[PDB]
């Protein structure tokens, strides 16, 4: 009936960003199903420094990316034909980095010789070193070039259907991380057919209430980061800090959630959730995670 083409990727996925997401999207577009091998903390420490995020954090983050069908924990550092056969994958997909042994032989010679290796395009605008750099520091630093096409590639493109519960969440969603995934995952359980709209605050607003040099990622980068998450149906690309009556009617919102993090008051001292609270449609959800963008900055610099 086809047959199905099963695609393999592997990696560390330590500090996942929209570059990793875009690479996984590309890999999935080359077949029908995507399996991602993720290395253990130990295996990574053998080859380079130990990772910032624990293997179980990294596993969970990768599984939350909507193009990924399954995560294989404890994948070997280098892709082999044996691993591809074990998971019945036709080929693996990696970036175009030079990957040579000390001798000048390709790290992936085996897989490449068997014709089971594919390259995907490198993602413009981000890398893990760039993001580290931003964290060691509002007018914006990213050279990401957002386009209608990148949004189309990342967006599910679906409108709310009859029977679907529209649920609005809002925030910075900066350095979109496992705390956000845990939040969104719980929100997604609140209805049988959830349609989650994530409202992303403007860069200048985030800087105002989060301070310092925040946000690390600009509105356009955070747009792609949130759209990659399997729990998200739509994003408001520049949402007001106050959850307004206009927003609630425009999107026909059924429920509004916020996590157990602190809600900073609005410019005028008001509760930015006052309207949905008055309507009786506000629900606080405990994500069970204490991870914040501020604490990631701390784990990554230290
Ligand atoms: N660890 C975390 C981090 C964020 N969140 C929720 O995710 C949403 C977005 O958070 P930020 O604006 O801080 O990015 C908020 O509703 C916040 O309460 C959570 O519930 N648990």
């Amino acid at each position: 009936g086809r047959r199905a083409v099963r695609v393999w990727c592997d990696g560390c996925y330590d500090m996942v960003h929209y570059g990793h997401s875009n690479q996984l999207r590309q890999a999935r577009a080359m077949g029908d199903y995507l399996i991602v091998g993720v290395h253990t903390d130990e295996e990574i420490a053998k080859h380079k420094g130990p990772p910032v995020f624990t293997q179980e954090e990294r596993y969970k983050m990768v599984q939350a990316i909507k193009w990924v069908d399954e995560v294989v924990p404890a994948a070997p550092y280098v892709t082999t034909l044996e691993t591809l056969d074990k998971y019945n994958c036709d080929f693996c997909v990696h970036g175009n980095d030079i990957t040579l042994t000390v001798d000048g032989r390709d790290t992936y010679e085996e897989v490449k010789q068997a014709g089971r290796y594919r390259e995907c395009k490198r993602t413009q605008g981000v890398s893990t070193t760039d993001l580290v750099g931003r964290m060691l520091l509002w007018t914006g630093v990213s050279q990401f070039l957002q386009t209608s096409q990148k949004i189309i590639q990342f967006a599910s493109g679906k409108e709310p259907q009859p029977g679907e519960t529209v649920i609005y969440v809002a925030g910075a969603f900066d350095l979109f991380h496992i705390g956000h995934v845990d939040f969104l995952e719980k929100v997604h359980r609140l209805a049988e057919r959830p349609y989650i709209i994530a409202g992303l605050h403007f860069d200048q607003e985030v800087n105002h209430y989060k301070g310092k040099n925040y946000p690390i990622m600009n509105l356009h980068e955070r747009t792609l980061s949130v759209l990659a998450c399997r729990y998200v149906s739509e994003v408001v690309i520049g949402a007001p800090y106050a959850v307004t009556a206009e927003l609630l009617s425009h999107f026909k919102v059924d429920l509004v959630c916020h996590g157990k993090t602190e809600i900073i008051p609005d410019r005028d001292g008001s509760d930015p959730y006052q309207e949905p609270k008055r309507r009786g449609i506000f629900r606080q959800i405990d994500s069970g995670s204490n991870l914040t963008t501020d604490l990631i900055v701390q784990r990554i610099i230290t």
